[PDB]
This record gives structure tokens, sequence and C-alpha cells, in this order.
């Protein structure tokens, strides 16, 4: 039961392809076109089914050449609006039909964000991309909007001849359009079976430069060299996940570099991986997050969770695949640190809801809750502290590897729950059963709050992150000039990061220690996203008016949600710039990314 989804399950019907014949219009911020589904029914004698939609324009249905009846039923807010379609022929089981859905878009769409050229880096051409994750493929094209059902794609798709559409696909060609010459259509085709929250357009003013021997970069010219370097540890992140996870059976490993409103740190975009250019720090510093987006390839992209429900499936493994990249490049220590900062960012986030929230269970129930409204680091820490205390349980790393590719292999390209992965959990450790039976299931699995178990970590890289920030916590006023410049000496970004986050948890700080900080440290000149996002946070918690322009700024010229959310609740929280932080929202607002705009806005208790 996929409680997200108004369409018909599995068990009644599946979608086996998508044919995307589309037009997009930037005049009118719609996409036009048709979506030819083959569904092939699991029923005897089934006569209608239901696709979900929302915010869509039908035109007509079209079976076996003719227009059939269909109904939209009434909108259920954010998983949109019902359309039943009746079936001019009652089919068998396992019988095909090819369903062709003329539709149109709303410029509305949460799938997607339509830019002005002002708001792009050429400022000469629009540009528009999608983010499906979790339900707005239904936004976007009517269809089972479910992960539980799997197909393959393919997809024409008329464009301005000067710019560029990519998809998560294979390109396919291009070519004039014939119905329209100032038009090209681009062509592309899904041959591995995907979720279709995993279908994806991006259409703007694109260049591309090779960076491996299966991967290009794409983005706007201006990113194209910044990127390259960027990303130039892909092809031996790549490497190392095939050897922990089988095969890469994709083809491509591309990359796009979206605008900075992308709300999100990465998508895992089958073939074409989308991020944030919020990772552009200069020094590859940030690459654990294509570490972890190339880790989806096999966790998520093939392995697939069956609902919503069971979304920590996808990110506690990839998180923990993650890990074992930047392990295996940087050495174990390095993942000991990166895995304690994650139990970290989980206190945090469990801290924010509250230690009985709903929404800090590892299996949550999304039973009338909009996905994005449950977003969090929850699954993707709890998830990794699950599988960390197991891999210490079970024998260590190099054996909860061998049971990590062994899942890959059983559950590749197949969708699954919990009691799924649980149940091949004991299958494989069959031997370690009782080691098994030691574990709170319930707590770990069903339980809001902290884990019942904290994992053993290496604290080696973190020690010194600890031991400075507790000496400024600890300071007062008459040790403020002991501090200096040469305290970073030999901490790297990563350490200084960490330095920022433990401080963070103990905010607000007196002013005049931030104060010193600044001083000492010039911190404010620091552009690395992360730490820059972190110390601002402690500004303007700790109550330092100077940094209102500062947050102000970097909460509005960047848009992913980790940093725009907690900059924009902040600057809400902080009387000084209260009002300032509505107001900038209130202006930014029609320009924003769709979901990232409903987010701040509930986060401001505005409109
Ligand atoms: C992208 C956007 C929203 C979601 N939401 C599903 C979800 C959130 C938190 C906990 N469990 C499941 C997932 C991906
Ligand atoms: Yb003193
Ligand atoms: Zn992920």
């Amino acid at each position: 039961v996929d409680t997200c989804s108004l369409a018909s399950p599995a068990s009644v019907c599946r979608t086996k392809h998508l044919h995307l014949r589309c037009s997009v219009d930037f005049t009118r911020r719609t996409l036009t076109g048709t979506a030819a589904l083959t569904v092939q029914s699991q029923e005897d004698n089934l006569r209608s089914l239901v696709l979900d939609t929302k915010d869509l324009t039908i035109e007509k249905v079209v079976i076996n050449g003719q227009e059939v009846k269909y109904a939209l039923g009434e909108r259920q807010s954010y998983k949109g609006s019902p359309m039943e379609i009746s079936l001019p022929i009652a089919l068998s089981k396992n019988q095909e039909i090819v369903i062709e859905i003329s539709f149109e878009t709303s410029p509305k769409s949460s799938a997607l964000q339509w830019l002005t050229p002002e708001q792009t880096s050429g400022k000469e051409h629009p540009y528009l991309f999608s983010q499906c994750q979790a339900i707005h493929c239904r936004a976007i094209l009517p269809c089972q909007d479910t992960p539980s059902v799997k197909l393959t794609y393919t997809a024409e798709v008329s464009v301005p001849k000067e710019l560029v559409a990519l998809m998560s696909a294979i390109r396919d060609g291009e070519t004039p359009d014939p119905e329209d010459p100032s038009r090209k259509i681009y062509k592309f085709i899904q041959k591995v079976p995907i979720p279709c929250y995993l279908i994806a357009l991006v259409v703007g003013a694109l260049e591309s430069r090779q960076i491996g021997p299966r991967t290009l970069v794409w983005s706007e010219k201006e990113q194209v060299e910044k990127s390259a370097y960027e990303f130039s540890e892909t092809e031996s992140m790549l490497k190392i996940a095939e050897d922990l996870g089988g095969p890469y059976v994709w083809g491509q490993y591309d990359l796009l570099v979206l605008p900075p409103s992308f709300p999100y740190g990465g998508m895992e975009n089958p073939c074409l991986t989308f991020v944030t250019p919020t990772l552009l720090a200069g020094d590859k510093s940030l690459s654990n997050v294509i570490a972890h987006e190339i880790s989806h390839s096999w966790t998520g992209n093939l392995v697939t969770n069956k609902t919503w429900d069971h979304f920590w499936l996808n990110e506690g493994h990839t998180v923990y695949l993650e890990r074992h990249i930047c392990g295996r490049l940087f050495g174990e220590k390095f993942r000991h640190f990166n895995a304690l900062g994650g139990w970290g960012e989980l206190q945090n986030s469990v801290k924010t809801f509250g230690e009985t929230h709903p929404f800090t269970k590892l299996v949550v129930d999304l039973t009338d809750i909009d996905p994005d409204v449950a977003y969090s680091s929850v699954p993707y820490e709890k998830g990794f502290a699950l599988l960390f205390y197991l891999e210490q349980l079970l024998g260590g790393p190099e054996i909860f590897l061998g049971f990590l590719k062994a899942y890959v292999e059983k559950f590749s390209y197949k969708s699954i729950t919990t009691d799924d992965w649980k149940d091949f959990l004991y299958s494989y450790f069959k031997d370690k059963v009782d080691v098994l039976n030691q574990v709170d299931w319930n707590a770990w699995l069903y339980s809001p709050g902290l884990p019942p178990i904290k994992p053993n970590y290496d604290m080696t890289l973190t020690n010194a992150c600890i031991a400075l920030s507790q000496r400024w916590i600890t300071a007062k006023e008459d040790d403020l000039n002991s501090f200096n410049a040469t305290d970073l000496k030999d901490l790297s970004s990563h350490q200084l990061n960490e330095f920022l986050a433990q401080t963070l948890q103990r905010a607000p700080l007196p002013l005049g220690h931030i104060k010193r900080m600044q001083e000492v440290y010039n911190f404010n000149a620091i552009n690395n996203s992360e730490i820059r996002f972190r110390w601002l946070r402690l500004c303007i918690q700790s109550k330092w008016e100077d940094a209102i322009p500062l947050a102000l700024k970097m909460a509005t010229e960047q848009g992913r949600m980790k940093f725009t959310r907690p900059l924009f609740k902040d600057l809400a929280a902080f009387d000084k710039s209260h009002d300032q932080a509505v107001r900038t929202y209130q202006e930014h607002k029609a320009s924003m990314h769709p979901v990232t705009a409903m987010l701040v806005g509930k986060d401001l208790k505005v409109d």
C-alpha cells in the first residue's frame, strides 16, 4: 500500500514503458505533449485504471486509435487529482496495452522550476529543470507515481534550437523539429527499468566537458572549467563503487551542475546526476556528495524502496556506501570522522523535531503527510547508524560489505520494504542469528528519538575539533586574547567545519566571543558553503547584527534547502532581522523553486 499515490497499485496493473513526446514552451512555461504508457494488467477482466496527476491539463486519452472516457477526481492536496481511465476492452491478466495521454503542465508545476535569463549564468537564455523525488513526477505527466513500479522510457523533446535538452537517460541524437524550424528535437532512451521519481529533464544553454571515460560534466559555460576540476575524482569513485556494489549497469555517469536554486545537494537521476553549484568549493572538499550520488546507482536506483515509508533503505545504504568510498580514498580514520559527524547531525535533527516526533522514526508512516514536509537527515543518519552498528556487531566492514553486495545482487531491479531487507539480513547472516536477535529491532526501526545504541567511533581526527570548540565555549572574556589564527594551523576544511558544528550545538555563544572568532579566524572570508552556512548560523543565533546581511545574502543567492531553510528560520528567530527575513522571503517567493518556496513559507508561518 503506497499511501502517497492515488494510482492503481502494482497489484492491479503496472506500467512497463513510457514514451514521452513533448515540447518545452518557455513563453507559456508549460510542457505540452503525449505520454504513451505501456501498461500490463495484473488482474482478470480489468476495465479501468487510475493514474496520478497534479495540476495537469488533460486534452484527451487515446487507446487503439480512438478517444476513450476518463475522469479527473477532486484534488487531494499535495497528492494531486486521480485520473480514472475507462478501458475500451476488458483486459486479461498479463495483457499489455498502450495508453496515449495528451497533456500540458501548469506553470506552477511543483516538479519544475522555470528560470528567466537573468536568473541564469549567461543572462541571454532561459532555463528549466525538474526534480521528481518524491512524488512530483505526477506534476509533469500522468503516471503511477509510486516507486513500487519500475518502467523503461524513451523521449523526444522539442526545444528552442539554441538550447540543449538532457534527461536521466542515454542521449540518442538530435535533429531540427520538422514542425517548427526555430526548434530542435532531442531524443533519449532509458533501457534499465526505473521508478518514475528518477525521470528528469533539464533544458538550457548547456556545454559539456569530458572528465573521465564515462563522465561528462554539463553546465552553463561559465561553470564548466570550475566543475571539471571540482569533480575530477568522479571516475576513481565510480571504480571503487563498482568494486563494492557490482557492475555499473547504467552506461554513462554524467554530471549536471544546476543553477543555485537547485533544492538538494544532488539528485541521483540515472545517467545524469544533478548537483548544486554550492559544491564548487575550489578544492574538491565537498566531493562526498558525488560519492553519495554515485552510490545511489546501486542503492536506490537498482534496489529501490517500495514506498516512501521505507525511504531509509535508499538513504541509509547510500550513506553507508558513500562513507566507504571516502574511506578507501582518504583512509579508515576519515570514514570514522564522517560517520561521527553524521551522528552529530542526527542529534541535531532529533533535537529539532523533538525526541518523540514521528519523523524521527526510521520507518515512518506517511499517511496524510506531505513527503516534502517529512524530509530530513533522519533516514540518512539513523539509517547509516543502524548499518554501522550492524557492521560492528557482525564482524567488521569486510564482512558487512559482503552483505551489501549480496543485497544489491538479490534485489536489483526490484522494489522492497524493510521486512524484505531484514529477512535477507537474517538469511545472509544465518550463522550469526543469535547476534542479530540481540538487536532491539523495534526501537531501531519503529521508535522515535536517538537510536538505543550508539556505535563505536574512532576519535582521532575529531579530537582537535572538540578540543578547540570546548576552549571557546569555556572561555571567559579574559581568555579571548589567547585565541589566534595559529589555532587553525593543522585543521583541514573538514575539521574547521566540525569545529563550527560542535560550537553551533552549544549556541548562542556570547557576542564578544563571536566577534573575537571573526577577528582571529576571519571565517567571513571562507566561501566553502558548508563552513559558511554553519558560521553564519552561529553568528545569527549569537545575535550578531553584522551577520544579518551576510545570512540574508546566502539565504537568497542560492537555494539549497539544507542552507536556505535554516538560515531563514534563524533570521526569523532573531528579533533584529525578523521583519527583514519575512520581507525578503515575500519579495523572492515568486522566483524561488516551488517546493523550497512552500517549505520556507511554512517555516516562517507566512501566507
Ligand atoms: C525526497 C523528498 C521527500 C521525501 N520524503 C520521504 C521521506 C522523508 C523522510 C523520512 N522518510 C521518508 C523523500 C525524498
Ligand atoms: Yb579568567
Ligand atoms: Zn541520497
